[PDB]
């Protein structure tokens, strides 16, 4: 189900890629997408699926398209068009200089100094969840630690009910990983039927939570709108529940498989941070785009005002001209080049929380369960979307070999 090639597209620039169902998914999602970088693929190519759109395939274009906010605007950053358009999260769907102010607020809530505040609850929870799991010698990493871990921290952050979890999550999921049960605009609505009443309540009688600062936030001398609030808190929900959740499963499936990687981390912990960056470069997962405010010629391709362009942040680090032996994990690379936290004026704000949640889990799980592996006969399945994932990750271990701490 492909749409007619638009006039301006040289059919030799065609390359039918389906972000919602890449071919080789069975072999893995980063591998699925890494096709785009074979020798036989143009640096910039046009795909006819999800209604036809450019996709830039190399480290350097993405970096370039990202810094160039002018012809490449965030206005509509989600393929397909309707969602992108129907998406209004702030600061996301906004170019600077507008953005600068909405962003500075979000940075208030999730930023650096919020992260030192939270560290202990993080570690406290990291230990507590692991130790619970320990003695069973089998979890469901995705439902068992992956889902739980990060969410409860955000629920802690935003002061919202755990009970809410399963609902917002489905909503978050449909948004990044469209099933077909509900369209983006419908998705965006129910997440909004939710937040709204909450934002009301924090306007009248404030709290210390992320949302409380957000409803009461200051933007360009004036007091933030209700809508701008609904809209900021919307982004936090999704970035909240959706990126960290998935990343942990790929990193963990990776460890379940490479006992020399567990070993290395375990004996030379001065390496968790480097290890941390290398894993983000490799188990990268986001893929949104931009929009052409006008006609423009990018690396000789005539870009026509209105066209969408995917700029997968996945691809930047999996690119040979950037990372020798891209698909191979090496905690001692000299230079880890990636753009998992995006790039440009829209650099990811929760990079600190995300990183901090990732080191905690590596340091803590290796401490208690140094040795685990994939459940005999289980086939892991990934999912591609605006943010990619793992269907479930059954693990198994020998209690006898763990350690409480
Ligand atoms: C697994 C770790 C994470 C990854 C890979 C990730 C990925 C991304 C990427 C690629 C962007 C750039 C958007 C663009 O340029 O279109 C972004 C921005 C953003 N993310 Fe993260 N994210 C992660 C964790 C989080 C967390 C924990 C939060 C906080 C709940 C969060 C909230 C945000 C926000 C608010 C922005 C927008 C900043 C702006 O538009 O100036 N993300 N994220
Ligand atoms: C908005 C932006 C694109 C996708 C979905 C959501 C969180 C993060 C940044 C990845």
């Amino acid at each position: 189900n492909l749409a007619p090639l638009p006039p301006h597209v040289p059919e030799h620039l065609v390359f039918d890629f389906d972000m919602y169902n890449p071919s080789n998914l069975s072999a893995g999602v980063q591998e699925a997408w890494a096709v785009l970088q074979e020798s036989n693929v143009p640096d910039l190519v046009w795909t006819r699926c999800n209604g036809g759109h450019w996709i830039a395939t190399r480290g350097q274009l993405i970096r370039e398209a990202y810094e160039d906010y002018r012809h490449f605007s965030s206005e509509c950053p989600f393929i397909p068009r309707e969602a992108g358009e129907a998406y209004d999260f702030i600061p996301t769907s906004m170019d600077p200089p507008e953005q600068r102010q909405f962003r500075a607020l979000a940075n208030q809530v999730v930023g650096m100094p919020v992260v030192d505040k939270l560290e202990n609850r993080i570690q406290e929870l990291a230990c507590s969840l692991i130790e619970s799991l320990r003695p069973q010698g089998q979890c469901n990493f995705t439902e068992d630690y992956a889902e739980p871990f990060p969410i409860r921290i955000f629920m802690l952050l935003a002061g919202l009910p755990e009970e809410d979890i399963p609902h917002l999550k489905y909503l978050t999921d449909q948004m990044t990983r469209p099933d077909g049960s509900m369209t983006f605009a419908e998705a965006k609505e129910a997440l909004y039927d939710y937040l709204i009443p909450i934002i009301e309540q924090r306007r009248q009688k404030p709290g210390t939570d992320a949302i409380s600062i957000v409803a009461n936030g200051q933007v360009n001398g004036r007091p933030i709108t209700s809508d701008e609030a609904k809209r900021m808190c919307g982004l936090l929900l999704v970035g909240g529940l959706d990126t960290v959740v998935n990343f942990l499963s790929f990193s963990m499936e990776f460890l379940a498989k490479s006992p020399e990687h567990r070993q290395e981390l375990i004996e030379r912990p001065e390496r968790i941070p480097a290890a941390c960056e290398e894993l983000l470069r490799r188990f990268s997962l986001v893929a949104d785009g931009r929009i052409l405010t006008s006609d423009y010629e990018f690396h000789g391709v005539q870009l026509k005002k209105g066209d969408q362009i995917l700029l997968p942040q996945m691809l930047s680090g999996l690119d040979e001209r950037e990372n020798a032996c891209p698909m191979h994990v090496d905690f001692s690379r000299q230079k880890v080049s990636h753009t998992t936290f995006g790039h440009g004026s829209h650099l990811c704000l929760g990079q600190h929380l995300a990183r901090r949640e990732i080191i905690v889990t590596l340091k803590e799980w290796l401490t208690r369960i140094p040795d685990f592996s994939i459940a005999p006969g289980a086939q892991i399945q990934h999912k591609s979307g605006i943010v990619s994932g793992v269907q479930a990750l059954p693990l198994v271990w020998d209690p006898a070999t763990t350690k409480a701490v």
